[PDB]
């Protein structure tokens, strides 16, 4: 494959044109060290005129006031040109953040997937009915689009994650304005031109590209977004709640990562775990909010799998995101490579021991690190608590069951969690009584968007994709209808 | 003739299943009688770390959350039975502390035992998802689990209610509790630790921490071990528990906060069915009430003749001690609410609205009573037309057509509760389609059991309390994906 | 619009195979008299092949072991090639059944809308957990495919009532032996052709055309179907019920028609009202299950009302079914035609009094009814209870709301029924007591596929459409586990 | 204890006690002593309480309420069932011959029944469908059905009736029972209760008396709605028939089984062992839901079968009025006839017997022992017919494949259990075991939460959850459209 001859210049989308900008940022591919898009970087004027758009498509029943056959019609036709389109966006997409092609593509298909479930949800989309309640009185719960809907996406899965809420949010009939990540802004512009070809009215999707401090808050405070999708750090979580309160009280899906458990039975099949954690902290160069970065394993196989581990983790092909033999990318940006280089630093000091990896691999060109696993790590360290969102690994010793679901529920978040046995009656403990709202059993990152995804504790609020993630972005209306004559209060 | 107290009734709070006596103690007086009438223990920030703590040590032992939904069931059914037996205390303390015409306090507790019987209906019903439909390979399956600590803070003007219409549904999932009822209406709270002990609740599921906003309440908002709080109230303190939240533990919010409901009268409705009802919607509990009838919007039509007939109604409410079972509707609650509501009126006058009816206080030497008042020739912009006044102040608007209504029904930051009147089914159908409020009646107001879900849109707040809803909102969702057979490993 | 020169010659579809016919049914245009088609006249052994495929295609996993997101696949590429050839199915169902192709046209776009719910519904089945049994009892609530269904359908809706079964029934995995009506089976082998080029497996659906007496009744007492889906009468609906018990018990779908009530208020859009009862009883010339063929008019407009009707009747164009403005076209078979004659006979001679239409309408060739309004019906009148499935509609008068009720009431029937009241009240209390499994309020025949549709009483047991129709060919199991040792009974 | 003269009963119809002028004699099944007498009723009182029930749906006086007051009621009669618990597991014995230990752990499943029914009836809701334009709005409404039969056995009299009459009162429906002619008695101690509790007269009516005269009166009846059925696949055909030959009926049909449990090494043996026992032994084998064939793993096959011999040849037989009994009396002779008649057709087959094999001379009743048959094949009649009594059949295997072909070798699908710690051969048989009643290490647990029903020729429908009150409702779909409608004709 080629890179780039001269960077892609891109515009910004708003009520259903394409305009300049006045000021761009030159993004570079984090593997290549050569310059690939310019993206315009918005205004706050450019913002409030988004959200006026969104406001006006919504208002004006261009959008929720169709039929969901027409929504899911769009969501379809948009789900058919994702896909006759995919090696495009994998291109794009690689080139911005510095995942592996065949990563790149795999996650094209779960978006494509997400767009047909959410074409389905469109029209299954319900509330209730209650003919019970007597002769005189009718209930029924309606849902309905909350309105206009601010969606904040971060760098790590830029389209994968903004394909895992956008079709959702629209699918009921609510209008959207996407800020994606500024170092990762194209692939969500391609999905702003697939969905104008797939024919969504203007207004309905408008992307505002530039910095979280200038149209990031600008959107988390503005008085007229009626929510905001916000997938990110808990920190910039916890400065869209402080907005939403400052301003005018708008719901929040949060989304915020973690530092997730695995943990590892002696009675499981010790050589797929041990392929499942490689991938679960490898995957995605270990930036992942899903990430599995706590091992929490049997005592009586840990040294042993702890190596297994080692064994998959530099097996690992790491090289040209381009190459189909390719297994783990770049790091995105140089503010998070110097954290998790800076991270293992302090564990090795905090006093661990670094069985495997620990450092950066030399290309010449680009940003990599090595997988990386600690043991010997104490719940007070750094690397035991803070989320690396590196290819770092921190193992864990447990005797009994009770003691390895502890392990896993001391954190301040609770977005994964993986258990790894062949007893039925271990899998279901783990999985009943730990505190995470994603969940995999002699599994890793399976599951497409029938089923919802979401955090407990500190890793967010509210969940995305199924029908429940279709139905967060609908306000719930209970209607009591009184029939025949009532009796006055008064005299 | 009903008697007050001879001596105030001195209180305690509920920690770990036991009864506290208390070191300081808040001297409540009826707001009606202006009679010494109770005395409520004002609790500790430490007493509260210790009440959260009851509760995570039951929701971590299982003697709740690990028993069977029919184990809880019971308790919740037994809970209903008991405040069948003691309707009559639960009434009286309630009217003692809130001003709350007595009738009224007994027709709320009919509406808490239905909801005690909900809890206890919707606890076996609760259930997630199973995804037999994702390959050989893959199994698929949607938890839900109780969330575990859950705060809650109730207000002073339905006490008893609407702490009903939360503690029992957070319960039925097997969540532990720790409540502050307000401090002016402390008592029917802990009257319900005493049902809810009697009726066989294991100790540390529910704790009672009695005390101010300033002192416990915040101390709740920003609590490191609190997993969700349903606050209800007003829109200024809800605001309060969101940013407490992010400084806190990211905890999930409930929030039924403030509204300025519209209800909407068209000329080929029943005009003498809906002035009852307008004057029902906005006199109700004083006015005193987040789902009121704030705003009259009416077609011009009949807009003066309606106007008119609704102060008739308002003027013939009768007004007095709230104990006389013929009093409609009771005491301010609060001296605070009693100066907000007469400067609104004030306000109201000053700003160019015509007072139709009431616009001042009712005398009868002791208490605090506001007459029924009516405003017309009110602007959008108003402070009367925008702010949520909690007292007896309706301001009326005129409409030609069905879309001018509807636009001025969706005129407010608010979005809790919304009436139409109308025998048309289109008028109606649009009006309760294209109205931005979470609490719709059709001919009707404030009827529907516990068996719907009741919350806000915009700022009037976040989640839904009451039917399966109200027990899910307090439930965690957990998606688990299974793989059967050997793997294809990713690293050859 | 050409007729063909000489009959189009189809086979059977069995294994994914087109097989020959040895035997041939020939039918005629019934509006033209010219041949159109020659359809194989298949055997038990035909059938026997087809039930042995489809049971294989089903324990072999090439379909039901499948993942939801693949049968979607095939699913939406199935409705995708039917937009495709949408002129092409409506040319074949206008040939055989007498269909006005404005009609055909607008039955393919509800066709389309079927397979895209079905699709979304694929993806959707679920079933339920009970995590609250306690923390020893683990509660779940499976939902799996029955197995191999047999679908019968009727000649009235060949093409639409197919494909408002057959891709539902496909969702959950359940594979399909298909029995079309022998004068209207073009449309399903053109619908075999279709699911085959989607990338539907071999096995999953195939079509044995032949005679009810041969190949239906083989199929209502075959012992290797596990359900069967029949749409038509009461009486052969009734034989199907016997045919399960004598055979192997297995489930059935039945929709078996009705005599359905249309409610007219005076305080209704009488105009509105007026066109839709005329629609109501000439769509499809009355052919239609959910025909209004009692009208029960309040007394106070009566009479005004009825001559409205009657101004509507005769305005409604009849001619060649691909002329694009004929609105009703031809009686599909010589028995119904003789069937509805009869009736019109016998309705003049028991004392009912004719106030239009009552009559063929002589074009020469082909054979078509007038639309025909009664009024003076007594309920004990052969007309006022019959199902007479042509454009015959019988006008009853009421006073008061409980008799509107009592009357639309009076029959063995509860498929549909319409009321027209702008009073909400009124409307509220005809819908909630009219036993009537689909209803229409200030409407006729509106809603698409995310709705279920059945009967009460005699028109039938389950529903179609919508995820619960979905969910009528799936099986429910309850799984129970208990974590940890047991208490033994015996010690 | 000992009854003095047998307690002569009326039945129920519009909320009246209406005297028997004829009557069934029963006595005791364990003590051959005259217990009750149950009046056999007319195809014309059959008529007279369709009619009742009828009245009742349609004045409203019960559908017509608010779900507040039906669940009240509901509520009331679960309080009486505790209150009445020992008197109800009395007479539940008397007519049965079942342990009055296991009959009161009955009254207890009957009480959460009733609890659930109660939350049901106002959980009970369908949809909106607010998705389809600004012209077009859409609803589906459920509403109780109507007058429904419903028709027990005699295995489980109490426990089954209140499996079935509280979910089918919750949506609104009224009832017309016919519990079984031996077992009659705690079914009118159930309207007795339902009447204190405030039930209206009409919503529930029983009308005793044989299948022949009043249960065929009933399935044939012009103006019964539905039916619930209970009881043997014959009788469910017999049913399915009449409902066609009548007015087409709903048929909420529970049949019979050959239900296998499957034991694999991977398990407790030794807690499989106890379930298998219980499984079989559990009613002396009076059970639809009964684990009849045993599937163990050949390496462990023969030790498996020698820990369940020791643990049948263990099991406490006596007078079921002995609260250490553990299996009681057989019901009827009939059944107590085919028992023997498959025992002896075994032995006959060329297979081996391990234990029990007779009947045990206990002084007085029908009393069979625990019977374990091994080097079964699938030919035999004791593999493949329903035999209901505590006879087990032992099947061997050597694959995961293998074990579940044999269970879903059968024409039924009711229940099955799985015994294994392996969670991915746990999760292929629960997948792939076409049967509708599942039980991964465990046995008959579940409670009125979920739903249940059967598979295959094991029946129609499912019963109990919300889901089973669903089943006695009928799904409306209503359209509206809003404003001016484009005229199909100019
Ligand atoms: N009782 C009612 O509801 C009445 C119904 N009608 C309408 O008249 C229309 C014509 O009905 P009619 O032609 O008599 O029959 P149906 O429409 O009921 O038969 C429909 C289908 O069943 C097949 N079939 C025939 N015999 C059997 C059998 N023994 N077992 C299974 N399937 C069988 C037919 O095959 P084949 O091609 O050989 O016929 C056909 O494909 C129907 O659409 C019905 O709605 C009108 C009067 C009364």
């Amino acid at each position: 494959v080629s890179l780039p001859l001269k960077p892609r210049e891109f515009g910004f989308f708003i009520d259903g044109e394409w305009r300049a900008g006045k000021d761009f940022f030159d993004r570079s591919s984090p593997a290549h060290d050569v310059p690939v898009t310019r993206i315009p970087r918005c205004t706050r004027e450019d913002l409030d005129e988004a959200v006026a758009a969104a406001r006006r498509a919504f208002e004006n029943g261009s959008w929720a006031g169709l039929a969901a056959a027409d929504r899911a019609a769009v969501l379809l036709k948009a789900a058919g040109l994702l896909r006759e389109r995919r090696d495009d966006i994998a291109y794009w997409e690689v080139l911005e953040n510095g995942k592996p092609i065949s990563q790149a593509k795999g996650e094209i298909d779960h978006c494509i997937a997400c767009f047909e479930m959410a074409a389905g949800a469109a029209r299954m989309l319900h509330g209730d009915t209650f003919n019970n309640l007597g002769e005189g009185l009718f209930g029924m719960v309606l849902r309905e689009p909350i309105g206009v809907v601010g969606l904040i996406t971060p760098w790590n899965f830029p389209f994968m994650i903004l394909c895992e809420r956008a079709p959702f949010i629209l699918a009921s009939g609510c209008t959207l304005v996407v800020k994606p990540a500024e170092v990762t802004s194209a692939t969500t512009l391609l999905l702003a031109e697939i969905l104008a070809d797939a024919g969504l009215p203007k207004g309905v999707f408008n992307v505002v590209t530039g910095t979280g401090r200038t149209v990031g808050q600008a959107m988390t405070e503005h008085q007229d977004i009626d929510m905001l999708s916000f997938t990110g750090s808990t920190g910039v979580g916890k400065s869209c709640i402080h907005a939403a309160a400052d301003s005018n009280l708008k719901k929040l899906g949060l989304e915020l990562g973690g530092k997730n458990p695995i943990v590892v039975f002696a009675d499981s099949n010790l050589e797929d775990a041990a392929d499942a954690v490689a991938f679960g902290i490898s995957f995605n160069t270990g930036q992942c909010c899903v990430s599995s970065s706590r091992l929490i394993v049997e005592r009586s196989v840990a040294e042993k799998f702890e190596r297994l581990v080692v064994a998959k983790m530099e097996k690992i092909r790491v090289g040209d995101p381009f190459d189909p033999e390719t297994q783990i990318g770049a790091i995105t940006t140089e503010a998070q490579n110097k954290t998790i280089l800076d991270y293992i630093a302090k564990g090795k000091a905090e006093g661990a021991k670094l069985l495997c990896g620990g450092g950066i691999v030399d290309f010449g060109k680009g940003q990599y690190i090595q997988p990386t696993l600690f043991t010997d790590v104490k719940p007070s360290m750094g690397i035991a608590r803070d989320e690396i969102f590196g290819p770092v690994l921190a193992s864990f010793h447990f005797d009994t069951v009770d003691e390895a679901i502890a392990i896993a529920n001391d954190t301040v978040y609770g977005l994964a969690a993986s258990v790894w046995s062949k007893d039925i009656d271990k899998a279901l403990a783990v999985t009943r009584r730990v505190r995470a709202g994603r969940f995999w059993v002699n599994t890793i990152m399976s599951g497409g968007p029938e089923t919802p995804l979401g955090g407990f504790k500190q890793s967010g609020w509210g969940r995305e994709a199924g029908l429940y993630g279709v139905e967060e972005y609908t306000q719930i209306k209970s209607v009591h209808i009184e029939t025949g004559k009532r009796s006055h209060w008064i005299s």
